[PDB]
């Protein structure tokens, strides 16, 4: 149950990875199998669930793939449902503040450390209590990244970073340029500025920053820069241009 | 991605509805083709879910029927989720007073107009990214409609309506019998005169009024006196009053 | 598991039914209080299958409406897997002649009786080996239907109410009309001639005549020759006439 | 539609139970039918929703086993959707103190009684509104069980049991021991003390004390103390242990 | 309820496809608004069903794509099963010989052209009854298309293009090398003859060829021979293999 | 890609299984976890399809556990298709002589060996054409086991053993008692003596002995006489009687 993409960050591995919307266990195991280091199970924006997670969590199993997982916002009840099917790394939306930061850190993690309730005996995270010794191991396998997304959060950076638990945080640049006037189009320099210098300060504090970015020259332009977790493309994206790019050279 | 609903509400035209609740993408497509004007997809009072609502959007996408999907509750978390998989118009239940309203425009609305999150690449809504400028026209494609079932939303109508993107106000008979205090039967004078007030401040405002009525001659005299989307019967109550008479015929 | 449809036939009582083509647990719920003797679940012209079947029993079982199912057809594998998840009443399309007649009994019986494959313990048939003497009690409870569709199941008609087994003879009328050229519309004086015929005589030889017609007047008609398991109409039918019906009275 | 598992607790009869964590309507029926009094349908920490509950409420229905929800958190909004597929009785986590237990109880009552929303004609809770006075008979025969799961709870005991609709308070060890310092592990004297204290002080206030417990010697011990609803298993574990136990005798 | 798919084969217009193994309504609604012509729902090679191939239907219908199905097998049942929910053009595998090919006309056609069972109320094909004269148009409206995949189909493929309501043969590049020896490689030249041979003898009759080949250049010459039916991609193909290069290309 | 189980059985290493009718994809997961070398999904006897033995094949994956899948029956249309979804170990019911063996067998290789379809770009089996030469090295990790249940079938036994590819012989007590008179229960002399006889029979020809027996006894003494693959227990058994003891046990 050692948590290999919380690890890879904190050594400071770059890790590689690719969004999942198609909401599928079939095409999860495909793209399993494709090489990245991390998928991204996107609960907030995809037609997901708990238990289409599930599947998709049992389809990516065998592979050296590792799961995140996007809940749709930053709410206990859903992250301690998350924990129990068996998520381990958790990727929070709108993290606003460092008080919202150490919220989604608390949902993960036993008492005293924090308020997970328990469920062991029902659950797939202790394998149905296979695991021996799970409620004393399974708080410092739990990965917490969170999303800052606006003006507000960007200025309490430097406060979300001094959360204790907050392992990760990751950048959404076109929720960020929508914020700051720009529309989602991030492809402005005020926007590069703000990414870059937060891209830096997480990295600097010690924490692993990440973002989602299709341009595949901006991508490696925030790996060189410092970014740990880097999402490279989306399923849907792939499988939209391909096609419509092969029915193209035909008429 | 014109909405032709919202363009018929704005154009004075009635527009004839069907209720939703067998929760099935196959009884929906059947129900598409039956000539309605609108098909409401319930997410509050039947067993449905993001997941169904995408299965039967798709079934009534090819017919003249427009969808209109109700939340559980006036969640901007919930509308985000509907609207990524291609919701337009929504009915909202329980909306108390104007802050309600606004907090539900809001959510249908990208920034600066709103708090929509941005998720285009992998939303139903913009067609994965092949509705050209989906982001620009989004905002005035989205039709809302709040529901007041309370002496109070009553009482706060008047403030209600001066919402910006308050498209239709929809009055729910029975929720507002019972919270009058007669237990969610409409068929008393005083919920009737309440009623026939609220749809006609409500048009004089310049906005749509709605309701659901399954008695014919009641639904009629709502269009009559000005009514703009009419839902005069339910899925569920018309396949079990044609079963059981039927089986009622012979014994 | 005594079967009641079974045994009201045996004793001459007339069985009201509706067909059931909406492929859900929960239409079918729906549906079974509405007050039919039984309910046919199709599983040859509706997008059923053996999962399907069983949760549309599993829904009805606390009503007192008899399930009886369609196989796609006289198929010994799928009336086997039909058989296990608990079906005791079938209605077999296509039976030809009396050899084809014999091997749908016999596909309904353990051995020596017949070649039903055994598998109780894995069974809801059994309610997983829960029913005492599962095995030594089946054989009696199952009730078999075959339905006659074209002019040479009608020629052979007498020798396939010789075998032993076959409780009930079922009139397709549209097959039936469509084979003998009308197709397929029954309301010909030589269909309707072929059908009260059959009905008549499968009477008269002890055994149950069955037919579906959504015509009320002709199936009093056919109940007044002997006919004993008449459904009387089909759920999508109801449903798609009733709304169709409701939204012309609006315009 | 009234509720036996209610009727019991009131007159003193304990009712043995059993936790369904499997989240299949398959598996549900089967256990339906093993003898217990209730069964807990758990959709906080097992993967189940609505639509799942509903699926097993349906394969539990003609058996004499009773059956109990519990829902993710003390939310109205679930609540109300739950008691429409028809739940009658509801096991509520978290419930902290004498505000949060009346709000749990108000979900479950039409007004002016409680703020249950109305939607009687979309609902299996009404049977389609076949059954007759519905909304007159519903909030009598719904029943609350509030979980109590820290010391914050258990100091608030006695204003809980003072809240009218309050039919009984289900004490949880897990949680409850790894609030007090003992990490889920309830086999500890000042664990053991505080809930044959609380089981005393509910009896004593004319309220159903539940537990739920694996140790069977501990829930003999908790029956024979005066707890009136006690689940003896959960699902998962007891095909797990069997399973494993059956492996290992063969090496 | 035109068939454009088959008038555009008669016209001499060249169909430009995609091959569907994902099994997913989702992304088959995705790939419907790529620009092909049409698609073909795998039913042999990929985890589909009736009921699938039902949702995925629905899901392509609004788009100007058409759907093509391929059943498991050449088998009556299964083609009556897949026309109900509205398939009208079906790719049929493994066809000999030229009875074979009679047969799986012969299924797609009511009495007296064929052998197709009637159940028009039930079915989406009719959509429930509503198309008018349904029966006596669906017949002119099926387009069959016929795998030629053995040497043995290939000694018989004359035979097979005098057959009356063979509207095209589909030969299945892989499948025939393997036949031929070259397991299943179909780069060699005795392979390539025998494909090419029979694209000019098929054109020749007055017939659509068509085949499924993912390398362009091969593609364009067996257009440039004649070939109306061109399957240029797979979607798990393309899928997989963009995901790996972007993968590869990010170390 | 290497079939383990198939190696075991050939270098005499007894395998000791569970059966699996729960057909549910989460209590595969569970049931993966408990320690048995291989674990049989039922698509005889319990509700399973394509699809859902595709979703237990990917819950199962990651553990040592090793998957074998049991057909309807020996056809090779439904062989072909849980070939291309991933499975390598059949066990085929119903194989009365040596043709009917060979028939199995020969669905499971591609040509010249057999007559198995090939669609490896869209089938798990090659993990979308990943897996290097798939083609080359299918044919040789495949594992065909026969039931044998009749009188015929074991008149035949010399002739089946004889059959290349044919790797193990399954015993069905339940299917041989009931054909030789004992319906259903196999403790009876003649038929342990005929079970016995045919156990040594198979071992003595080099090839593997199967049967399934939940009489931990019986298992054993199987064992003693050369059994190679023995299943030691069902998992709708072991819940139903764990779950009725534990009930039994509360009163
Ligand atoms: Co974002
Ligand atoms: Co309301
Ligand atoms: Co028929
Ligand atoms: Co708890
Ligand atoms: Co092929
Ligand atoms: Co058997």
């Amino acid at each position: 149950m050692e948590n290999s993409f919380k690890a890879a960050l904190k050594a400071g591995r770059p890790q590689i990875g690719l969004w999942l919307g198609l909401s599928s266990s079939y095409s999860a195991e495909l793209l399993a199998g494709a090489g990245f280091d991390w998928l991204l199970i996107d609960g907030e924006h995809a037609p997901n669930n708990v238990q289409t997670v599930l599947t998709q969590l049992q389809a990516i199993a065998p592979y050296p793939s590792q799961p995140v997982v996007r809940p749709s916002w930053n709410d206990p009840v859903q992250i301690k449902q998350l924990l129990d099917v068996g998520t381990q790394t958790l990727l929070v939306p709108m993290v606003q503040n460092a008080d919202e930061a150490r919220e989604a850190v608390r949902a993960t993690r036993y008492p005293p450390a924090g308020i997970r309730g328990v469920g062991s005996a029902l659950a797939r995270a202790s394998r149905w209590n296979r695991i021996p010794d799970y409620l004393q191991k399974a708080n410092d396998q739990m990965c917490v990244l969170v999303q800052i997304e606006t003006r507000e959060a960007m200025k309490n950076l430097p406060q979300i970073l001094d959360v204790e638990g907050v392992d990760g945080v990751f950048i959404g640049p076109a929720d960020l340029s929508a914020d700051m006037g720009y529309a989602g189009n991030p492809q402005h320099p005020e926007v590069q500025a703000a990414i870059e210098q937060a891209i830096v300060q997480i990295r600097e504090s010690g924490k692993a920053p990440g973002i989602l970015i299709a341009n595949e020259q901006l991508a490696k332009r925030y790996l060189e820069l410092g970014a740990l977790f880097v999402a490279v493309g989306v399923d849907t994206t792939l499988l939209a241009r391909a096609a419509e790019a092969l029915a193209a050279r035909f008429g």
